């Protein structure tokens, strides 16, 4: 048990979307009660929850209620499971699997009325609501804040208004949201406007500010006249119908080259940025940071790679675009929590060219490669053996080491989402089984240390690292080795 115990990977289960209601109101704690009382029971080492940006900072800037939150985190700390609160500074609704409506702050609407460039843009000029794009990171016109400050005061407010809980050991990370859905990404597949699997998606940089940001760039490049990209077709398109990202199209192009490293690198550094004030803000917590990179599997298998560069990673066969963010993450001592980890290739249309057990190969490997943690998430909701098996092989890639601890192991899996389908008899004995071998047989571990994830004060971000070394990152690399399946099956 001993050395199995070192091969322990914990397990979380994220929450129903709403447990919180759109007025701030903890609406059903005695049915969330039976619920993770039920986890509890089965194994499962925390849950995971969305802490909104518009539930909480709805009447007005800084007027925060955190009430109904601290409601929900005492009954969590009460049926004895951790939590991973993530800081959710965008819209619940037009993604998938959004059951709920949960804007941004109304009074950031507003604002947003006056300056609808305050919104992800797509060339045609449609404003996407859902998250404040990257171009007013550090735009002082949210009634004298940046939208950075914006996260940053949130974050510093739930820091001390939940500091009795930080100090108990409640929470084990805060997943800090950095775009769509939470994740680190442009909003280039957004169903709002009608993109469907598996869409090539669209580019998000026409509001001004980003706009103006290229035009700037481009002109200290030497190629002023370097107009956004104009011929990367609709969010439905497949690569081949457009002169972007077809054979020998723009996206080879020096201006094409350009201006998807310049696209990819706002990412990198809204990250960075905001990854700052997570850092001082949760300054000597006993919590981890965290980011959300989504899985986009569609169109891996083809050289250009499409929807990961209109979506913002600027990943091609012959250049690495998630390893830069994994070396990112490290000054930040941050996790880099990927989806997909339940996806096999033979489930996707082959059409979509889709390649999400490569591609978290490619993830993972980078971030261990980095010396990073990497934690992830099934992007879509399964509750069958195939898929709690994809995400055991995933978590322990080269299987259990009787001898100790594994050489690679993802720091955690977050499942969506807990349901009443989940709970069924079926459903739910697999799902234990799930949990099971994730903790390699072994039964669930209340003390971290045990098994390595012992939890330490929150140190200051180490040194800013140079947009050039963190390029260097996009050096392609061989990945680790995977195993054709897991040591570990739910069943046999
Ligand atoms: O509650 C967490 C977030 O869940 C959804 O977003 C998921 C998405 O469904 C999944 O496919 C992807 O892999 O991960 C993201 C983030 O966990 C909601 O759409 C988000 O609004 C929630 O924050
Ligand atoms: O809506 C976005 C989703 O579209 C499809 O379901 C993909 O398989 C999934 O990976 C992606 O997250």
């Amino acid at each position: 048990d001993s050395n199995m115990l070192l091969n322990y990977v914990p397990v979380y289960v994220m929450l129903p979307l709403g447990v919180v209601n759109v007025d701030n109101v903890f609406e059903d704690p005695d049915g969330l009660k039976e619920q993770l009382l039920q986890l509890r029971a089965a194994g499962v080492d925390g849950v995971m929850v969305d802490v909104w940006w518009g539930i909480i900072e709805l009447k007005g800037p800084k007027q925060y209620d955190w009430r109904a939150y601290r409601s929900l985190l005492q009954l969590v700390q009460e049926c004895g499971l951790t939590l991973q609160a993530i800081m959710s500074f965008h819209q619940c609704g037009g993604n998938v699997g959004d059951i709920v409506n949960i804007p941004i702050p109304q009074w950031v609407l507003d604002i947003g009325e006056s300056n609808h460039d305050i919104f992800y843009t797509n060339r045609s000029g449609t404003r996407n609501k859902e998250y404040l794009t990257v171009g007013v990171d550090n735009e002082p016109i949210f009634h004298g804040r940046t939208a950075i400050e914006i996260y940053s005061d949130y974050m510093k407010s739930f820091r001390e208004n939940m500091s009795d809980f930080l100090e108990s050991g409640l929470i084990i990370d805060i997943e800090v949201g950095l775009g769509p859905a939470g994740e680190l990404r442009y909003p280039s597949y957004p169903q709002s406007q009608g993109w469907e699997f598996p869409g090539i998606g669209e580019f998000q940089c026409y509001d001004k500010y980003l706009k103006a940001d290229f035009k700037a760039a481009v002109a200290r490049a030497g190629h002023p006249e370097w107009e956004l990209p104009d011929d990367a077709g609709k969010y439905n398109d497949v690569p081949e119908s457009t002169g972007f990202f077809k054979s020998n199209g723009t996206y080879v192009t020096e201006k094409g080259k350009f201006f998807l490293t310049w696209y990819s690198n706002k990412l990198l550094n809204h990250g960075d940025q905001i990854l700052d004030e997570a850092n001082k803000a949760f300054l000597g917590c006993k919590v981890k940071l965290a980011i959300k990179v989504s899985g986009i599997h569609w169109w891996y298998k083809v050289e250009n790679h499409a929807a990961e560069l209109t979506a913002g990673y600027y990943n091609l066969n012959d250049r690495d675009g998630y390893r830069p963010i994994a070396r990112m993450l490290s000054r930040h001592h941050a996790i880099l929590n990927f989806a997909c980890l339940e996806m096999r290739d033979s489930e996707q249309p082959s059409d979509a060219k889709s390649g999400p057990q490569e591609l978290v190969q490619q993830v993972l490997s980078g971030g261990w490669r980095e010396d990073i943690r990497v934690a992830g998430e099934n992007a879509l909701p399964r509750y069958d053996a195939t898929a709690y098996n994809q995400i055991i092989l995933n978590a322990r890639p080269q299987g259990v080491n009787n001898n100790g601890p594994p050489k690679l192991s993802m720091f955690g899996v977050t499942y969506l989402r807990l349901s009443d389908d989940l709970l069924q008899k079926s459903n739910f004995n697999i799902f234990k089984k799930f949990v099971l071998k994730m903790h390699a047989d072994q039964d669930y571990c209340a003390n971290p240390q045990k098994y390595n994830h012992a939890i330490t004060p929150l140190k200051p971000s180490a040194p800013k690292i140079p947009i050039e070394v963190l390029l260097e990152a996009t050096k392609p690399t061989l990945p680790f080795p995977w195993l054709p399946e897991t040591d570990m099956k739910v069943d046999g």
